[PDB]
Parts: C-alpha cells; sequence; structure tokens
C-alpha cells in the first residue's frame, strides 16, 4: 500500500527480523522507527540461501513465537526489502550468459552455459573448471592443472612431508638424500687409479 | 487475500508444483485438500537455484500445458510458501557479512566480503579460499597448500601412480626402489679391503 | 492486476531493467513494447546471485538516478517476470533433498543434506566432497583424492616443475636423473673381474 525509505538500525539474525528507521519526514514524530519487521529469505526444505543484511543498510518498509515464511510480503503488515546498488556492476557481477554468486565485488562463483565453473577472488586466486580440465591458479606464482588424464604443478618449491622439488624440478628427500646429489659408499676394493661405472638400482 | 498453515503430501518436481493438506480444520470436509498449486522458484534465463521443498514439509497457501513462472504469488489463483525454520541458525547458516549457501547444517559455501570463501561440511572436510591461499582440508589428518607461490602438501602417505612418500618424506618407487635404501652393482674390480665414495649420478 | 506474454527485446545490466515486446496482439498498435521494466534480483547487503537474463527471453510483464530495489513487483507500475522452462527437468536440476545450483544443464553445484557437496559439469569433471574425503576427477582419465589423512592421484603422466612420473610410478627428475635407472661413476679402483655391490646412500 504505501512505503518509506528507511535505514537498518538493527538486525535480529535469529528471527529474520529488523529494526527500522525512516530516513526523512513523515507525513508527529518526524523519524518513526519499526521493529520485529521481517524480511524475504531464500530458502526451502532444508536449504536456504542467506544475505549479509545488516545494519547500517539501506532499503524501502512496505505497510499500509517462532516463523518463518520466505515471502512475508503482501501478507505481513509490514516488511523489510533492501535497495542494493547495482548501478555500478561490471561484467562480473551481472552477465548475460552466467549465473553468477558473489559478495562485496570481492568473492566470485561463476557458472556458465557451456561447462565452465570459476570460484575466485579480486586478487586473482581462482579455482577453474572447464568441460575437459580443472586449474588451481596461486596468483603468488604457482599453477596446478589436471587435464588429459595428465596432473601437472608448475611453480615454486613443492613440499611433500618435508620431500621437497626444486621450481627448476631436483628433489631432496626430507633426510637430505638428492636424487641427482647422492652418493654411494663401496665396500671391499683395491684403491686404483681406474674408474669404472656401477649398473642401475637394485 | 486469505491463507492457511498446510502439510506436503506430494511435490510434482517437474511441473514445480504441490500437493497440500490442511493442517488445521478449515472454517464441510475439515481437512481440505489442494491439488497441482505451484511454488515460488529462483531463477532466469538457462540458469537456476532448485531447493528441496518435499513432501512431510509445512507451509502456508495462499488465495482467495507447460510452464513455469518464477513468482506465481498474487497472479495464481493459488501458491504454496515454505515455512522453514531459522530460529535455532547458528553463525554459520545466517551471517551479518557473508553470503551463505547452505543444506541442512550440513553443507557449506560460503563468501565473505573479504576475498575468502570457504566450501565445507560440518565433519571437517574444507575447501578454502583466501586472497592469498588455496588450502584442502582433510579432517582425517592431511592438508593440501597453494600458497605465495609454492605447493605443500602435509599428512599421512602420498601416493602417485604407485611411487610412494611416508609421513616423514621418504620416497620409494613403484618398483620398490627407495631413493634412500636403494644400492649399486658395481662390476669388474678387484675384491679387496678398501672403501671408496662414488661419484653423484650420471 | 493484468499482464501479458512478453519476448525480451534488450537488457539494461547496469539498471537491471527489461525491453519488452508482446508477443500476442493486444486488446491500436498490436504488438506493443515496454521500456525501462525491471525485475527481481536475489540480494542483500554487499551479497547478490545474478541470473543469465537476456535478449530472447521468454516471461510476463505485469501491471494495470539510481537503483535499485530488490522485489519490485507491487510497487512498481510494472516488472518483468521470467518464465523458465522447467518441465524436462531431471533429477540433477531438480530434486528432493538436494539445494541445486545449475546453469543450461551444463553446470552444477549441488548441496546435499548428509555432507556431500558436488561441483562438476555434464562433461564428466569432478570436484567433490564427502563427510571423509575430497576427490577431484579428471574425466580424461585421472583422479586426486584426500581422504584417511592420506593423498593419492591415480591416472597419467604427473609433472612438478619438470620432474616426472610415469602412469606406471617410475620417477625422473628435469635433469633426466631417474631413480632407477641411474648409474653412479666410481674413481680410484683396480680394474678386476669380481663385482660388489655398494651401500645405500649417504
Ligand atoms: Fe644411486
Ligand atoms: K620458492
Ligand atoms: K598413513
Ligand atoms: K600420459
Amino acid at each position: 500500500h504505501t512505503s518509506l525509505p528507511v535505514r537498518v538500525i538493527g538486525v535480529d539474525y535469529g528471527s529474520k527480523t529488523v529494526t527500522l528507521e525512516s530516513i526523512v519526514k513523515n507525513t508527529e514524530i518526524d523519524y518513526p522507527t519499526f521493529h520485529d519487521v521481517p524480511f524475504m529469505v531464500n530458502g526451502g526444505g532444508t536449504g536456504r540461501i542467506s544475505f549479509p543484511i545488516k545494519a547500517g543498510d539501506i532499503g524501502v518498509v512496505v505497510f499500509s513465537s517462532s516463523g518463518t515464511l520466505i515471502q512475508p510480503c503482501g501478507l505481513y503488515p509490514a516488511c523489510f526489502i533492501p535497495k542494493i546498488a547495482t548501478a555500478t556492476d561490471s561484467s562480473e557481477e551481472v552477465d548475460s550468459e552466467k549465473v553468477i554468486i558473489s559478495n562485496n565485488k570481492q568473492t566470485y562463483a561463476s557458472f556458465d552455459p557451456n561447462g565452465n565453473i570459476s570460484v575466485y577472488n579480486t586478487q586473482g586466486m581462482k579455482i577453474d573448471m572447464t568441460p575437459n580440465s580443472i586449474v588451481l591458479t596461486d596468483a603468488g606464482g604457482g599453477k596446478l592443472t589436471l587435464q588429459g588424464g595428465t596432473m601437472t604443478y608448475k611453480g615454486g618449491t613443492v613440499n611433500l612431508n618435508g620431500l621437497t622439488i626444486t621450481p627448476d624440478g631436483r628433489m631432496t628427500d626430507s633426510g637430505g638424500i638428492g636424487l641427482h646429489t647422492h652418493t654411494h659408499p663401496v665396500r671391499g676394493v683395491e684403491t686404483g687409479g681406474s674408474t669404472v661405472t656401477s649398473d642401475k638400482p637394485n
């Protein structure tokens, strides 16, 4: 019926209810407050999606035990509707082809219609899936790739329970034994002046 | 216009329609039933989010070929609205800062406003992304980490196509050859009483 | 109040507004057009979920600066409601137990009520979490598994900064040195006719 621009004073994260304060002068009082006023939540059965509505947020109140109904507007004496900013959206928060979950232009999960899935942050850290690959991207200079039935890591030092592999692909176990630098002591021979080469390992 | 508390008898997962039974006595009949009554779904274009509305669920019916409309309330002669429980929510299902996808307080995907993304279950299994790291957490005693352009695994035995690395960082290929335990047979020498040390590998 | 079947001519991805064209003849003009007409978006606070509403899409218009309100129906002179297809849904897009995010029957994120999380595409690429495991599935013939405090890869050639491990578990560093094939040159001995075996590495 009638509505007003409003500021979120406080939120009840259990009741799915907010406390609101008019930001403009109404019609005695001037800045009316509204208590235990509910808002729409997304869910059904045991599942749900929660959005970070918090004190300081702007929106609009509309009007004329234990819950809780997911769509309370029209059937409650009043409800709160967030008026979120979208005008400055880039192709990353809003797309023509992708389903995009995002928070504060900082965290993303995008699902494209062709088999590409991307979970990432603006800092460059990425978990990516394409029709034929899974790739983990470390913006710090590392990349793990599963593709074509092969696995690859390209980046810096690899560490497996102490065992180490350099950025250039040399390895040394936890004990210091290096595959390319190690030597063997040989027993029971005559100190000579010749040099022979051993066989491959046993 | 008017509404009633209701129980989901059955669901039509194709039509997005439910069969409902009044849980209280109405106003002849007593417990009226409602058929092929629709509900709100989240989606647009090719994308969508499905919630597990199922038989046994509680909600409220409101009233006075092929679909399907995402918001049918107000424009259909009747629609179903789930009345899901939220009063017992912890900071994990509902937050002031995070976008949280969850199911049955068992499965989670949280997106924080600072670059942190967490996909996990209550059992402790975790896939985590921060502004500078990707971490895989095995509640069974293992952790894989990509950070600073380096990759690390700390936990138990690592197995790569038969090749094995112990929890303490010793390795042995599929053939039994251990980097730290292997020996070489040496040919063409005089059995003596001295002992020399070989060079590094070729 | 009154509504019409409609086609999306164009979309304003910044304003959350569409341009619509009636697909049937109205009541002068015949095929009326509607401009800067808004639609419902999912969000609250800094968070949101964007769906790929695009030109060509079908839906229904209902009727009688900078935004933007998440639920504009009933309080705007008109709004757009997508009429998405769901009749052909498989158990993968709609479930009785799982929360499912999907796009175009191509990309999926499913959250089950028992601790199972699945992120995958129809091509078979999978990232899976269960109560006791994390598994990465490469439909090309590879599988990475974290479970029981152990990590395993079974598939083809593993590549770590040049260092290689065959599908059968043999390894060779970037320099060509193979753990099972390498040999050592031995200095200062008498060329003989005997053969001794060295000790383990130093
Ligand atoms: Fe050797
Ligand atoms: K390094
Ligand atoms: K172990
Ligand atoms: K291969």
